[PDB]
This record gives structure tokens, C-alpha cells and sequence, in this order.
């Protein structure tokens, strides 16, 4: 159980946050990233339709089989690409989703595009607010009236948890990302410190721990990259790739993370499969840490 | 973590204990299993010995491969199976192993043909001495002068992890197991606390925490127990089945636990490698708790 009273946020529906085994944990898959190979041409944003909504179709149904919830992590590489993708997201699925890119441009681009709406200020999580924040990027949402954004607190300048934790919370002359989020007027904080390779994702978790225990906010990570760039692993193909894989997405569900951003929605199928299980042998344990489930549409009540 | 000192026990160069991180987990695979298709009769003990030799050296090479050392699991029908089967075993591999029989008079009656042999004594671990202990069966393992047993700290009169206490140490007019262990000779306590199903592996879990918090026995369990039962899972193939049970057996390690029953050695290619991945995880948590590796044979150093 952690020291702090948990924040859990309602993202149109999505219950993120709280103590382990209070809520399952949220999966969140990525669509239209480099090499998709659904995707024609990633600079005007033209991809198979159906395919995208084969992807969609087969969330919902992994979801209602494990309970489960996703958010949807949408890539883009130009404005024009990302603001299509981001479209096609609201009218072919009811899931909140990320507006995700390398680009800081990229997301600033789109996030103009897109105006304000209610619709996209209930669904759009801002993914993220990360080291090279500007006061353009905090405008951007501030104007769109974003009220949840990942604070990604990953940084070659900050290995260590307690470094991170500076990152988010500020030191010396630096305000923090946390601080950084509300200027731009976010009252919900997704706190991801960064995954740098896959021995470190303990060191990820210990961040989402002290994250957990300090402030409450939802704690989760993104290992896939690391996992991927796993040669000698990799190289063994499947199922050895998968049950590695499963490892070390379920780690940080086992140390009372929130949320896990899976990778490539197309391992949708065994990613689920493999975290609905450890959200169900948590949630059993709620007798002996004083926790009560806040939801019936649990993987405890669903898998067995 | 564990204030109790850990006990760590070197059975035949296998570590099996300590602190997490310090040690890799010790894999248990069972062989000769009730419906294991290598064995074409279990009363007589008619087996494949190319078939057994072939799991045993593939055991070898996973293990070389992680770093992660094994034990045997021994399973038998009938005493004149299960006594050629730890013949076999002897002759065929330098890995401990555990005597074991879901009938107590097949353990006794193999023990008594098995005398008194100091290698019985240094590689045979009794599987297990439980809450129906016999004193016959007292007896049958003074009189082989075993030295490691298997304590299986399970009783339905005592699911809460606390009750675990009272099942070693005893309580009212009980004998504890322990000390139904030691007028036995044995010295070495490796604790099961026993898993019914999927969802309790987190209580079992508990009882490995409270056993080693308090007394530094080293603990583990056997999540195959409910894992090849699944059959919503199993049925599933590849990789689906494979994930599900990485998430069940990674588990306990997620909590400290020291050693894993893992079921058919059939499955070491996936569970190695899902197993090794944790171990590595948490060794690279060692950086930050000051906790020192005990050996340079582990899965940190060898999998990436
Ligand atoms: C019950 N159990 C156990 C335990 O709980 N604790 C200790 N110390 N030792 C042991 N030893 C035996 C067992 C762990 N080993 C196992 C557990 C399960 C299986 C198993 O599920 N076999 C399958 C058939 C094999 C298959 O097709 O999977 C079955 O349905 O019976 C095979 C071996």
C-alpha cells in the first residue's frame, strides 16, 4: 500500500490511479508509429482504414474479455499526418488516446488544428510535457484546454529515481515538469519516468514508487522500445520474445503501477493475457493490504 | 529487504536463499509427472532414457545460458518407479533433486531402497514433510540421513500468511513443522507455503515475505500447481498460454521468493528466459539498495 492518498482520474470513463488492486491496470497500445506497415505514406497520414479499425475492434473485444481499459497511443511524423490520424481516432473509437510525437512541432501543429473542442479535451491526453517544454507548447494546451498530460520525466541527465523525481517536483532554479503542466492549465498528471534500457525498468518502477508514495499521481512506463532493441532476446523469436516481453511489461503492475504503454497494438493479444493476469492475482491480495476493488469489471472476476 | 539474516544453503553448489538479488532463483522442473507421455508404464517405470537425458541436458544448457541454476523434480507412482527414476537421475545430471509422490509410501518405500548413500544425502531433498507427517516417515528419513527437506507450510486451517508462523513453530499441543523436520535430521528448510490456484499465488507470496522477514528460511512455491489446469489459457497455443503462465511464475520472484516449481521441464525454453528477465530486473536494483550479487553466474551478466 502506498503512504500518499492516491489520485484516480475519470478520462471520460477510464478509471486511472489508486491503490494496487483498486482499479485493473490501464494498456496502452500504439497505432501509425514509424514502419506501421498499415501506413502508405506517413507524411500525408495515408494508411488502411480498415485495417486501423481491425486494430480498434480487436481493443474493445481484448477489453471486454479481461476488463482491461485502453487508451489509444497515436504516432505521427508531420502535422497534416497526425491531425488525419487523430480524426479517424474520434469518429472510429469512444477510447480516450494520446497525441503522441518525436516532434514537439508535430504535437503543437495538430493540437492547433484540432481548435476546442469538448470532445478532444475529455479524450486528447497530451503525451508529453518532457525536459524541452516551451512556453509556445504550454500556450498550445492552455488554448485547447487540456486538463491530463503524460509528464514523461526521462533524461540522460537523470538515471537514478531520485533524479527524476527532481525532474517532476523541480530543484534549485528549475520549476519541474509537475509545475510546467499546470501553467499550461493540466489538472491531471500521467507521471511516466522513462524506460532507458530493460535491466533499468526496476529503476523506472522505483521512480513510479516514490511518484506513488510522495504525490499519489498515476505511475506507468513505456518498455517496449527497450524491450525491441533486446537483440540477443529478439533474436530467439517466439514465444521466447513474448514471455520476455511479458516480464518486463507486468514488473512494474507487480510494484503497483497504473498504466503501461504495450508498444505496437498488433501484441495486443498476449499483452493483455499476461497483465490481466498479474492485475488478478493483485487484486486477491486486497484482503491483506485493507484495499476494496473500485470496479467490478476487474480481470479477477473475468479470466478464471 | 528481509531483517531476519537469510539463510543461504548450498546444496551441491546450488545457492538457494539470501537477500533479493543476491541470488538468482533456483528453477524446479518435475519429470516423470502423472500423464508425462516419456513414460510409457508408472508401476514399472518403463521411460524413454533418451527422451529424460535429452530434458536433463537441455535443463544444462538453459541454465549455462541465464545463469539461473535447477534442481530435478522427481515425481513417481510406485516405489520401483520412482527409486529407477532417481538411479537415472544420479547417473545422468550432478543437479540436487527432490524426492517426491502425491503417495507418502511411495516417498518412504523409494527412501529405504536408496539407503544411506552420501550422495543420496548431499543431492536428494525430501518433497515434502507436510501437516499429515508420519513418524514412520520421520523415521525412513533419519534412517537415510537426509539433510534438506522441503517444509510445505500449507494447512486450510491456516490460509492467512501469518498462520504460517504457527504451522513452523507450532501452536497449543502442535508440534511445528520445523521441529518435526530437525528429531528427523534434517538442517536445511526450504518453505513451500502451497498454492491452490492463480489468484492465491499473491497469499502464498505473503507467507514467502512474513517466513523470511522473521525467520530467513529460504521460501518458495509451485504456481504449475494451478497454471496447466487453465484451460481457458491453455487451450489458447502459443503464445497466449506461454505469457500467462511467465506472469504466474514471475511473480513470487516480483515479492523475494528464492525458488520456483515451474512444472513440466518441457516448458524450461520460455520459463528461463521469462525468469532470468526478472532476476535481472531486480539485480539492477542492487545499484541503488547497496545489496551485493553473491555470485557473477547470474542473469544480469549473462542475457543481455
Ligand atoms: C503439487 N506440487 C507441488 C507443490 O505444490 N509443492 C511442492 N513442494 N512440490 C510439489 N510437487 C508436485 C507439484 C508441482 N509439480 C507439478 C505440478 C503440476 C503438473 C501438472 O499440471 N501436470 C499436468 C499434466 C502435464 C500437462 O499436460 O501439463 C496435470 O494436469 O496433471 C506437473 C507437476
Amino acid at each position: 500500500k502506498f503512504t500518499a492518498q492516491q489520485h484516480v482520474y475519470d478520462i471520460n470513463g477510464v478509471k486511472v490511479g489508486g491503490q494496487p488492486g483498486e482499479y485493473p491496470t490501464v494498456l496502452i497500445g500504439s497505432i501509425f508509429y514509424r514502419g506501421h506497415k498499415i501506413v502508405s505514406d506517413g507524411q500525408k497520414g495515408i494508411f488502411d482504414k480498415d485495417a486501423a479499425k481491425a486494430l480498434l475492434d480487436q481493443e474493445a473485444e481484448l477489453s471486454a474479455e479481461t476488463g482491461n481499459p485502453f487508451i489509444i497511443d497515436v504516432l505521427g511524423e508531420s502535422v497534416e499526418a497526425l491531425t488525419k490520424y487523430v480524426e479517424f481516432i474520434l469518429e472510429n473509437t469512444t477510447a480516450p488516446f494520446l497525441l503522441a510525437s518525436i516532434s514537439p512541432d508535430v504535437r503543437v501543429g495538430a493540437l492547433k488544428n484540432l481548435g476546442k473542442d469538448p470532445e478532444i479535451q475529455k479524450r486528447l491526453i497530451y503525451n508529453s510535457i518532457e525536459e524541452h517544454y516551451t512556453e509556445e507548447e504550454l500556450a498550445a494546451i492552455k488554448e485547447a484546454g487540456l486538463k491530463t498530460a503524460v509528464i514523461l520525466a526521462f533524461s540522460k541527465k537523470a538515471l537514478k529515481p531520485n533524479a527524476r523525481i527532481d525532474l517532476l517536483q523541480g530543484k534549485d532554479d528549475k520549476e519541474g515538469l509537475i509545475a510546467a503542466a499546470k501553467r499550461a492549465g493540466i489538472e491531471q498528471f500521467l507521471v511516466d519516468p522513462g524506460v532507458l534500457d530493460v535491466a533499468s525498468n526496476s529503476w523506472t518502477t522505483e521512480a513510479i514508487n516514490v511518484v506513488k508514495e510522495q504525490f499519489g499521481y498515476p505511475g506507468g512506463c513505456a518498455p517496449s522500445n527497450a524491450v525491441y532493441l533486446w537483440k540477443k532476446m529478439r533474436s530467439k523469436g517466439t514465444p521466447f520474445f513474448e514471455v520476455a516481453g511479458a516480464a518486463v511489461f507486468t514488473y512494474p503492475i507487480t510494484q503497483g503501477a497504473d498504466f503501461i504503454l504495450y508498444g505496437p497494438m498488433m501484441n495486443a493479444p498476449w499483452v493483455y493475457r499476461a497483465i490481466a493476469t498479474t492485475d488478478a492475482m493483485i487484486a486477491y491480495n486486497n484482503k491483506l493490504t485493507g484495499v476494496k476493488m473500485g470496479t467490478t469489471e476487474h480481470p479477477l472476476l473475468k479470466i478464471f
